[PDB]
């Protein structure tokens, strides 16, 4: 069965998780291993939030670990989303692609609103969630607030109210009261930024409130110790335990009390003394705004969501495919060739191809199908079922496109096919290059909105897309340009 590998690039810590897929094509998965770095990378940032080489260096390490554990486990690529820490340095961009060529992994920055989302799903695989439930993922970088139902978020909201970010915003003084005032310091700055969105998120009768993340563990675990409890270590994890605003409050008041270092020697915060107070201040200070009680605490997160979303694209694409098809997607798959990567571009390659052919472009009738099956076999090493053999060696052709035939014109077993399918190689390579291109960093998350005629050339506006997706597209359009004319894209 599939082994799939995710991974996130946070502001605090990394994380990796390896799972194979559950038969039945049910998007459900059965967890191999799991990983966590600490990668502190809100530590390593300058005063114009630019990620240091010192950063660089701690990221790249972690993905080396990430890909050497997915590779130990059969698990293939990695794919690396990335939040706050990432998305809001200046120099991002630059350095995930220094970072790709280092370790051959690339961290996709995602925005706010769909690190929520894809939390929420980890946590619905975690825990109990009910027709009405807020959620609160609590960071280095970030705060998100979500609300929804029993299967997916409604609505996110993301708040710059991280842990890292409101112990640097706020220093803490050498006086007696000096923790106090951080504490109401920090509350006083999550009502301000709170106040307009509260009412998303506020209670009703029946919500469940739930949080996720390293402080929100680390608060029950020593809440629980609190309560006469042992190390969160026996009874598994803190997944699923409860604890009561109440519970949260005497615990900030005694952090607050004691001094940086002895925060550390506090039962169950001993590896997070240097943001736990202003981390707790958030959390008590947001659920209170909010009218909560009480939460639950959810082990799943964000690589949980990112493993459900993999595994529905796939099993979604997988289910409408012809009988064919279907058989090509299994060659493939014993080729050893990732499925998900394939299936976004054969999506992408369709929607390409069927705006072209709404603006009057010609095909011939099996175009479409060859088109999808050499995008499911392009990245197969060993080839360069309900086809004819014309067929499969137009897909062979498509799928092992250059302008230099690897056999020269006059070498002995060059395959020189009638011109009409010459033609039809090239047109249809070309919209392969571009939708492969569009999935440069393994994201799954490209989409086509608009392809348009602009003068002799098109217009592509694509949404979903990371910096290394558009270059990706700039550079392997070129036979789209001779093709069907020059190609701008935006967005
Ligand atoms: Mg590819």
């Amino acid at each position: 069965h599939m082994r799939v590998a995710v991974a996130d690039v946070g502001t605090n810590s990394s994380h990796l998780l390896i799972a194979e897929a559950l038969p039945g094509d049910a998007g459900g998965f059965r967890v191999i291993d799991t990983l966590k770095d600490r990668t502190r990378l809100g530590e390593c940032l300058d005063t114009r939030g630019e990620l240091t080489p010192e950063g660089e260096e701690r990221l790249a390490s972690a993905l080396t670990r990430f890909r050497e554990l997915a590779a130990s486990a059969g698990a293939g690529d990695v794919r690396v989303y990335a939040t706050s820490a990432l998305r809001e340095a200046p120099n991002g961009a630059e350095v995930a692609e220094r970072v790709r060529q280092r370790t051959g992994l690339y961290p996709a920055v995602i925005s706010g609103v769909r690190e929520g989302e894809l939390t929420y799903l980890g946590v619905r695989e975690a825990v109990e969630l009910g027709p009405d439930n807020v959620l609160l993922d609590l960071g280095g970088g970030s705060l998100e607030f979500v609300r929804g139902a029993e299967e997916r978020a409604a609505d996110v909201l993301s708040l710059p109210l991280g842990a890292i970010r409101m112990t640097r915003a706020f220093p803490e003084g050498d006086g007696k009261n000096a923790g106090r005032d951080v504490a109401d310091a920090v509350a006083r700055q999550v009502r301000e930024l709170l106040r307009p969105h509260a009412g998303r998120f506020a209670a009703r009768p029946g919500t469940q409130f739930f949080l996720s993340s390293g402080t929100a563990e680390a608060a029950a675990d020593a809440i629980a110790q609190r309560r006469g409890g042992r190390p969160a270590e026996a009874a598994g994890g803190v997944n699923g335990e409860r604890f009561t605003l109440t519970e949260l409050a005497d615990l900030l008041a005694h952090v607050a009390r004691l001094r940086p270092a002895q925060r550390a020697r506090v039962p169950g915060l001993e590896r997070r003394g240097d943001t736990i107070l202003a981390a707790l201040s958030v959390l008590h200070a947001a659920l209170d705004a909010l009218g909560a009680r009480e939460v639950t605490v959810s082990e799943g997160a964000l690589r949980e969501g990112m493993l459900i979303e993999e595994l529905a694209q796939v099993q979604t694409f997988s289910l409408a495919l012809s009988t064919r098809q279907r058989s090509v997607l299994a060659t493939a798959g014993r080729f050893g060739v990732n499925l998900s990567h394939a299936g976004q571009v054969a999506e992408l390659s369709r929607e390409l191809f069927d705006r072209l052919l709404a603006a009057g472009e010609t095909f011939p009738p099996p175009a479409r199908s060859l088109l999808t099956a050499a995008a499911v076999l392009h990245e197969a090493g060993q080839i360069v079922r309900g086809f004819g053999p014309q067929d499969i060696e137009l897909i062979a052709q498509i799928a092992r496109y250059h302008r230099k035939s690897l056999p020269k014109p006059s070498h002995p077993d060059y395959v020189a096919l009638a011109p009409a399918d010459r033609a039809l190689v090239a047109r249809l390579a070309g919209i392969l290059r571009v939708a492969d291109g569009l999935d440069r960093a393994h994201t799954g998350l490209a989409r086509v909105d608009d392809l348009r005629r602009q003068g002799q050339g098109w217009q592509l506006r694509v949404s979903g897309v990371t910096p290394l997706d558009l270059a990706g597209v700039g550079e392997k359009g070129d036979l789209w340009a001779r093709e069907f004319g020059p190609l701008s894209v935006q967005n």
